[PDB]
This record gives C-alpha cells, structure tokens and sequence, in this order.
C-alpha cells in the first residue's frame, strides 16, 4: 500500500480508558495493570473491557497509522464513532459503533456482526490501521509482511467523528501483559 503519506500523530486520552490501563507519559503505549490504578471513576471510561481511545478526533480526508501487537495473546483494534457505549456489555460491530478487527485464542476476526475469519499467514507485530471518511472505508495492512491487505470495511456508515480505539485484552493467562504501542512515522 502507498497510505504512509497520510500519516496521523495519535495519542492516547486517559480519561477514557479503563481504570486498569496504564498509560506512558507519550501517551503512546498502554498496558493492563495487575490492579486498579488509583484514578476517579467518570462517564467515558470503558467499565467492562481493558478498552481506551485516542484523543484526536476525524470528521473528514485521509488518515493511517500504526500500532505494535509483538507477543499479545488477545487485542482489538480499530476506529470508533465518538459516541459509542463506554458502560456495560457489547459486541464491537458496525451497528454499535465500531470498525475493528482482534485477535483472539489464536485467530484472527473482523469485528462484523456476524465476525468475520481472517487470513494471515504471517502473524503481524505491527498494524498498519487507513481511514478514508469521505470513501467509507476502514482497512488494516500486516507491516510484518510488507504492507498484505488483511481486511476492508468498505460502505461504512460513521455517523459522526469517529477516534482511533484500542483493547489491551485481559491477562487471565499470564501470556497477555505486553502493550500496544503507537509506532513512530
Ligand atoms: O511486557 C512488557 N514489555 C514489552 C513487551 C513486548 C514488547 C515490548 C515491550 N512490559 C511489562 C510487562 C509487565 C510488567 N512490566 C512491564
């Protein structure tokens, strides 16, 4: 793909993540903790899932960035609309909200409702994740294998600004503990 050019500074909005997450001083990594990490309750942080958003918010053009997964078990990437559900349980699918895609016990999975099977032979360290507002488009690229397409949400249905999403996963295994980490340009 030739999208690098569209490269986006993301950072990460503490007040949304849940209390568990730790959060570096860049704002760029985010890892789940052992236990609650001594911040006040509020309405936008996500009570049920280790989940957090970016800051920045997209309402037009072109925009990609890139994230490190190295050694995670399970995680969920994506974009979201700015005014998703933070409480409680829900599936992430384009009906409530979310563009994404996980891993999860050693598969791949587009977030559609039903989820869909990907199919990577090479199992990336790093996601490259393009948004297109105007296009309706969302598509996630395999750094690790030179840029392969993995999956396209094409006629996506926004309905508002949408901010870049992340799920650390819990660590119920003792394998999952590592971050994900916004890769420099
Ligand atoms: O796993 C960690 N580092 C890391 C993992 C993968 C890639 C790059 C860095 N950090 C960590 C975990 C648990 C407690 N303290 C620190």
């Amino acid at each position: 793909h030739h999208h690098h050019h569209h490269m986006v500074h993301i950072t990460l909005d503490r007040n949304t993540a849940n209390s568990w997450l730790i959060i570096s001083k860049d704002r760029r990594q985010v890892r789940m903790g052992d236990t609650h990490q001594n911040v006040s309750d509020n309405k936008e942080r996500f009570s049920n899932y280790p989940m957090v958003l970016g800051a920045q918010r997209f309402s037009s053009g072109k925009m990609y960035w890139e994230v490190d997964v190295t050694q995670k078990e399970a995680w969920d990437l994506g974009v979201c609309r700015d005014s998703v559900q933070r409480k409680g349980q829900f599936s992430l699918s384009p009906e409530n909200g979310f563009w994404t895609i996980w891993l999860w016990q050693d598969s791949y999975e587009a977030g559609t409702s039903p989820q869909t099977t990907l199919h990577i032979q090479v199992p990336p360290c790093q996601i490259g994740i393009f948004v297109d507002y105007e296009a309706g488009v969302v598509s996630f690229y395999n750094i690790t294998d030179h840029g392969s397409l993995i999956y396209t949400f094409s006629e996506c249905v926004f309905a508002g600004p949408l901010r870049p999403f992340f799920n650390v996963g819990f660590n119920y295994s003792g394998g999952n503990a590592a971050p994900l980490k916004l890769c420099p340009l």
